[PDB]
């Protein structure tokens, strides 16, 4: 077994086995089966080129041989950080067949990031693009070599300058060593606070599983066609149902060169993208271009919001906006993901974040003892599942305070279990705000604010305070001409918001900082307040 990971317990993975979760196929048993079975059929779509199935199980076997021959062995650690481009696929399919672990990095990561993920997996190579977005990635390349010298195989998708091209990667493919579904498939990086990033183990049987119940909830099929917006090596655009679900359905991937309508919407009318996914900030973006920009967006039949809670007073309008049914996502890249089922009413999928997607989905909402909280009540997730971690890689410590000693994993997420299955996220429990004595949900304020016609988007803060321990800051991004903060201070009173709720500052800004994946920062927004204050 791979050294830093923690197998699940003998008498569950046996027990995943049997009741079949683990159906003992690896991707690249998944690649060869869908080529054969699917074979010329589109399987990924960028710009003007595609791949079809059969094209992408070749290109990832000769990709295959090239690694090898470069020097990349079974269990090798690869950090990978591509775009939304074709390569991404061949490349870490190759690597599922060396047996080879990718370490998914997202385009947005620097060389302070990208140092520690090679140094702390010990990468045996390092892929990425010449350049995307107006960055170039070859130079970010060189600042982690000077401080990582040791690192030797930069391989590089487009102009390789003084790296290993790619392209000439692809050589005549050779047998390749034996890979169990039961082995560790890749690396993927947590979504916390801090930065530091945890690594998350994933094996073939768990995350194929995943990617299985997924297709089955989102109903993906051969008539499926979805749109990459989101950078795709996040959990959630990667497999909830996201791109490689989409494969495992026979369905067809579109890859959009960026998250923006300007680039997505053309794609959705052109491709007839039938599913597509956004993060909060981005539906927000997206709902005021449908508007005033009109080109058609019909074909869309789901339209999945999540990586943060949709707030209700905006998820309301998809269906009218859009034209299609909402479907708010509430996963984690540990391992849980729930979904609102496309069947029901629409106040389930407006007001809550869904429920898990598989029978073996467990759940423990507690308080801050750890006693199973009274149902209906707010407060601590826990989960453990055939598709959940029981161990962040070497990491002893935070293993601790991170999963219990029954094995359920700790997600840092507040929710309140509705008495039916669904979960109703309030918010991270870092993002809370300890405000004199007071308990104060962000997301509440937010949602109320979302209704103002004034505001675009609104993410509420904590500020420290050495009377109340913390304060209130929200964070406003004006419809246009910003209102004046006591507006939105009365606006809050007359809707019944509770005293203590009212934001003790507001602050108006043309953007809110982001994570890789797109969602809003409020660990930058902390820091934004706190340095602002230490102003006076």
């Amino acid at each position: 077994m791979l050294k830093g990971f923690t197998p699940w317990p003998d008498e569950l993975a046996e027990t995943y086995r049997k009741n079949g979760c683990w159906a003992g196929e690896t991707f690249g048993d998944l690649l060869r089966d869908r080529a054969a079975k699917y074979g010329d059929r589109i399987a990924i779509t960028c710009g003007n080129t595609h791949w079809s199935y059969r094209e992408l199980d070749t290109r990832a076997d000769r990709l295959a041989a090239g690694f090898q021959k470069l020097g990349i062995q079974q269990k090798d650690r690869v950090v990978v950080q591509l775009p939304n481009i074709k390569e991404f696929f061949e490349v870490i399919f190759a690597l599922f067949r060396l047996g080879a672990l990718p370490v998914f990095a997202l385009p947005s990561h620097r060389s302070s990031e990208i140092t520690y993920f090679c140094e702390f997996a010990e990468a045996a190579a390092y892929i990425i693009p010449d350049a995307y977005s107006g960055f170039d990635y070859r130079s970010l390349a060189r600042q982690v070599q000077s401080k990582l010298p040791t690192l030797k195989n930069i391989i590089v998708a487009g102009e390789a300058e003084e790296f290993l091209p790619l392209e000439d990667l692809h050589t005549e493919p050779v047998k390749l060593p034996e890979v169990k579904s039961s082995d560790v498939a890749f690396l993927q990086l947590s979504g916390g606070s801090t930065g530091l990033s945890k690594l998350i183990p994933r094996t073939h049987d768990d995350y194929i599983y995943s990617l299985k119940r997924s297709v089955e909830v989102c109903w993906l099929d051969h008539s499926t066609v979805y749109l990459a917006a989101l950078p795709m090596a996040h959990n959630y655009p990667l497999s909830s149902p996201g791109v490689l679900g989409v494969l495992y359905a026979g369905g067809r991937v579109v890859l959009s060169p960026s998250p923006s309508p300007d680039d997505a919407f053309p794609l959705i009318e052109r491709e007839k993208v039938t599913i597509t996914a956004l993060v909060p900030p981005l539906a927000m973006v997206w709902m005021d271009a449908a508007s005033s920009r009109r080109d058609d967006l019909s074909s869309l039949q789901v339209l999945q919001v999540g990586g943060a809670k949709f707030s209700a007073e905006a998820a309301r309008r998809v269906k009218a906006v859009f034209g299609c049914t909402l479907q708010q996502v509430f996963g984690m890249a540990e391992g849980l993901v729930n979904y609102t089922r496309l069947d029901d009413p629409e106040e389930i999928i407006v007001n809550t974040q869904g429920k898990p997607m598989s029978p073996y989905d467990e759940s423990r909402v507690w308080d801050d003892h750890d006693r199973d909280v009274k149902p209906g009540e707010t407060g601590h997730l826990l989960t453990r599942g055939p598709y959940t971690i029981r161990g962040y890689y070497k990491a002893e410590e935070h293993n601790a305070a991170s999963f219990t000693e029954d094995g359920f994993y700790r997600t840092g997420d507040i929710v309140r279990l509705t008495r039916d299955g669904y979960i109703v996220v309030e918010g991270r429990a870092k993002d809370q705000i300890n405000r004199g004595g007071e308990k104060v949900a962000a997301e509440e304020v937010e949602n109320h604010l979302l209704a103002h016609p004034a505001v675009h988007d609104a993410a509420m803060v904590s500020m420290p305070d050495q009377f109340l321990g913390e304060r209130s800051c929200v964070f406003i991004i004006p419809r246009d001409e910003a209102p004046k903060a006591a507006e939105l201070k009365a606006f809050l009173r007359e809707r019944g918001l509770a005293a203590y709720k009212i934001p003790d500052r507001v602050e108006f800004v043309e953007s809110f900082p982001q994570t890789g994946v797109g969602k809003v920062s409020k660990k930058a927004l902390r820091e934004a307040i706190s340095e602002k204050l230490l102003a006076g």
